[PDB]
């Protein structure tokens, strides 16, 4: 019924709890030996649900640099740089949170008893949970942001990058 | 609430909808090239929800022979023989319903709202919820297989090698 919730929970004990331990070496690997990559998992909330079926990102301020490197589980993450009028503003190891795309993806199989119309409560749902859980977990050692947002109600312009230098440049102060 | 409804959609959405396409020719390819493997995946469904951490097997009449071949996304499948008395007797593609074990972890939580009696009740749900996704899903082709048991409640002997046999028989005939 609260679908979101066990969706939430298993992200954190199947992913979360696994990948963001080892992240920080990761990232101070890259750092070390591949203009510094920020500290955390930028991890985006779409609450419209929409996640782009290959994983990448339409704004073009939020530009592909390079792949992670490793620290039998392979995980591909992807390091972005942020743009702002033209100026590289901020760089970050950036993913969607794929469970909202599962909550889309729900909505439209017919025997999977979930309505079009509660994605966006699901939506939120998966946030307040992942937060809450996040908020009390050992493996988040200020390893991990949640980027949540819903884009203007009258389709006015909506900016990506932008939404992500905001909570970037908080780390920053 | 009835969290394991979720949990079926997102392995069937996440997972089996991706992998299972590709299985039969991966399959192909490793009979050919590197004692025929049968041709579908066996999803060890626990109803304990005990799923070891290293998603190894105790039972030594299940004996890993060797990983799958691939078809930014790799997929680690255990290739294992069945041994029953001393002897060979088949060799399959088999995994742990991985959902099961996030199942137990939700159990040991405080803050997850999921009581430590309610995993066998979750866990029927899971498989029956799984049985019906896979009754109407295009993407299974003839190429899964759902072992779901329970051991006695006496503490008896149970032999999951020979459960596996049964289903890999029933195939045969
Ligand atoms: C499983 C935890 C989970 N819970 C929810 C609701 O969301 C997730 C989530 O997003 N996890 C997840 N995200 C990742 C990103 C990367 C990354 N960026 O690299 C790498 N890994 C990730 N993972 C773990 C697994 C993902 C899919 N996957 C599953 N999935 C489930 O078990 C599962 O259970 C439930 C309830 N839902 C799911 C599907 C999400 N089993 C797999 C077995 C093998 C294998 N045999 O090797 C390989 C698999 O994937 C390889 C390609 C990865 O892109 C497997």
């Amino acid at each position: 019924f609260n679908v979101a919730h066990g969706l939430a929970w298993s992200y954190y004990i199947g992913y979360l709890r696994l990948i963001l331990p080892e992240l920080q070496a990761r990232i101070r690997t890259y750092n070390q030996h591949y203009g510094a990559v920020s500290q955390r998992l930028y991890i985006l909330l779409p609450l419209d649900c929409g996640v782009p079926d290959n994983l990448s990102m339409a704004d073009p301020n939020i530009r592909f640099l390079d792949k992670l490197p490793q620290q039998d589980r392979v995980y591909s993450n992807s390091i972005y740089e942020l743009l702002e009028n033209g100026q590289r503003a901020g760089t970050c190891v950036l993913e969607y949170a794929t469970p909202l795309q599962t909550l889309f993806a729900m909505s439209q199989y017919s025997q999977a008893g979930f309505s079009r119309e509660d994605r966006l409560e699901q939506a939120k749902l998966f946030c307040r949970t992942l937060e809450d859980i996040l908020a009390d977990a050992p493996e988040s050692q200020n390893n991990c942001r949640l980027i949540a947002y819903q884009e203007p109600a009258d389709d006015s312009s909506f900016s990506l990058s932008q939404e992500v230098l905001r909570h970037l440049r908080q780390e920053e102060k």
